[PDB]
């Protein structure tokens, strides 16, 4: 027990990603009150009413209230121009939030986020694209759109939700994180990944080498779709993009959609039902028309469903900022069912919440950055200094 | 506050290796008492006396007393037959131990492991190979033998100390852990890594493709040397095994083993002199002749090292079993020196030891295993039941 | 012998290798010079900042 | 040279002479103090001259 310039430092450094999964569908299946008889069945319909209770809290008042802003994140009003409170936040939100709360431990060393200027923009879109069209496209379709990492405005975290695919297939092939950038760019998607990180690892995971038959499927197509996603979706809008995103997510590529996620009901349905701009300025008009209509749908919420005052379960959003929004080790998806469940994986989460997570196993497509920057200058203790000092105790 | 079947469980599971570095050389340079003037200098040689002062403790009494045995690994007395102690453990041992005690946190999820039936076997050898022949080969040579992950008896954690080399050069490539078992096997080089995990990632990191000039000088031989390590060292001794290994660790192969290997001298000098059995045959006879002699030399510790009766600084290794030997993140080295000394510690180690435990130690090349087995049978609360309940608090 | 750099290049490397070594040699002061444990005359340089270092006309030699 | 001629303890008989060389040992005994710990500790820094630690990184003593 000797002494050489000690301290105690806290840190934060890592990445985070999110997905739109069939998870919401399990949370909006209408289990929450469909079988509740408080003759509230006076007021019509209850199909979308429940589902739509998903957004308007899980993206602005819950997560973007403490996670975003507090994350050393000086947020611009015009993305929170309207701090919202929807008492409809069933047992899923204060729960959901705890479930999905952007933030990792400090006793460890991680954090979350990569594009909250593009993600939300899309989410809002989805809430509108979904909570406006036909509320429940039965898994197939709506789920596709959301898990299809739908068309972008050039930023979209997509590339990550897509990176999932390629990696899974290439067993032996382990890629340098650089592959995480492949999302956008022209050539570098046909040199780094596709050619080098393919004619190398691709020429192995499936070395068809077919002759006079065009390497259809068998890696070479996923790469093409990859090459596409590189040059043919970043050149702008127009059918040339959808049609050639769709062509790349539609036909011939029926083998490329099998890797990731897809149904001829997302693409030919959703995709042919959104107008490429359904992700770009839709993401805008969904914030300055849909967010103001979010109002209507929120006020409608704080007016209609509010009327659900007569049951006695809901509560209101009383501004976090004190409530916070980070802490849950949503890291590494805790799921594995076989006769009996099995919550697994790294992220020494908790014990009281863990197992309570059944309602919702939060999952941020995190990258994970083993970083504990115990940065230390020694303009006062040239390592050696200590050395003699300590050395001068083993002598006597 | 949703609870549902919580618990709180602690676990352990991960890898762990070890290396013989120039680290010892910095701990045996004779800076602990070489300048001490108590006239102890009564006609005596103090060259090896210091260097060999830590061996008999840092491998049986210190580490193997708690780490090994307490690690739930049924130990055979004939690897600890002479559970003797050494009071010469100056300030480097109780320190060293804390510096190199194998036992990751539980608040996290990791542990130690990499053949303690082969490691110690070789270590004891080194103790003899070094502390007997050339007590200070001046970095070059002895350090080599140590770092060279010296000849094995088929086991040897070499394969890992060698894997540190083929992964360093291959930037564009990352490999599936399956490349760790790259050690021994006749196919490791004619299949997975070398051909596939090479004609793919190696045909990129060095795609010489030379004609009538034999392409081996371009890291295809590292694959060959790899090939060798695959088929030519596992075929027994045939002395040439050294010759080969040596050939592959010398003759032209110098340009091969200089990415993560030492000086050939420590191969023709050491290895050849040592006689291939000085790692398998030596180990045994070094454990049941040298370990017994370890006493004759422990006597050197409790007679030669004991003669240090008056200086009064020595008095280490009183307990065990109770003193334990696991719980110091001296793992993920992550140390860098520039003007000042910065010590980045991936795993949230400590703050009192950290900065104190930089004076020398920073343990081996663990192969981390993100594992937090938070398992959970569901023969009591079929997720629906819970959800069904919680849902019954979101209806009213 | 020194090589022209032994005044510019040396200085730097003498401040960030020799100053560090200055320790290895300071060790010579706190190990070699420290071995002088018993004679009992040495014990200088306890403070600074408070001890100051300016105010002696040891200037104009004369 | 007049301060390192070895007149401070060369004639001292305490038998400290236990197999050691005392030629440079004396001469080099003042360096590490007369330029950082002694002079540059107050003179320099207190002289209102914004000093960079990388000229006093090892504010060690002797």
């Amino acid at each position: 027990a000797s002494a050489s310039k000690a301290a105690a430092f806290a840190q934060g450094g890592s990445s985070d990603p999110v997905p739109m999964p069939g998870k919401y569908p399990v949370v909006f299946s209408t289990g929450a009150g469909e079988p509740t008889r408080d003759q509230e069945f006076a007021l019509p319909v209850h199909k979308a009413f429940p589902l739509f209770g998903s957004v308007s809290d899980k993206y602005r008042r819950n997560p973007r209230y403490a996670e975003f802003r507090a994350h050393s994140e000086f947020t611009d009003g015009v993305f929170g121009t309207h701090l919202a409170v929807s008492s409809l936040l069933r047992l899923a939100q204060q729960l959901v939030h705890a479930h999905v709360n952007m933030g990792l431990p400090l006793g460890d060393f991680a954090p979350l986020a990569s594009s909250d200027v593009r993600i939300p923009s899309a989410l809002a879109s989805v809430v509108n694209q979904f909570g406006e069209f036909s509320s429940p496209s039965i898994g197939t379709r709506f789920l596709l759109r959301d898990f299809e990492h739908a068309v972008s405005r050039v930023v979209f975290l997509a590339d990550q939700l897509w990176t999932n695919g390629n990696s899974h297939h290439i067993f032996a092939r382990s890629w340098l994180p650089m592959s995480n950038n492949d999302g956008n760019f022209k050539t570098i998607v046909a040199s780094r990944l596709l050619e080098f990180i393919s004619a190398g690892d691709l020429s192995i995971l499936p070395t068809v080498l077919e002759d006079a038959v065009l390497s259809g499927e068998v890696p070479e197509a996923w790469e093409q779709v990859k090459d596409l996603l590189g040059d043919a979706p970043g050149v702008g809008q127009v059918d040339r993009r959808d049609r050639f995103d769709f062509l790349f997510k539609s036909y011939a590529d029926v083998g490329q959609f099998t890797t990731a996620f897809t149904t001829q009901a997302a693409s030919d349905v959703l995709t042919e039902l959104g107008l490429p701009w359904n992700s770009p300025s839709a993401g805008h008009l969904n914030w300055q028309y849909s967010t103001k209509q979010r109002f209507t749908f929120l006020a409608d919420t704080w007016a209609k469903l509010s009327a659900a005052y007569s049951q006695f379960f809901e509560l209101s959003s009383g501004l976090a900022t004190r409530q916070s929004a980070t802490g849950s080790h949503a890291q590494m998806v805790d799921l594995t069912s076989v006769e009996g469940v099995t919550v697994l994986k790294a992220a020494l989460a908790l014990s009281a919440p863990e197992f309570s997570l059944a309602a919702c196993f939060p999952p941020s497509c995190i990258f994970v950055g083993g970083l504990t920057r115990r940065v230390v200058v020694t303009t006062s203790l040239s390592v050696s200094q200590r050395a003699t000092e300590f050395c001068q105790m083993d002598w006597r």
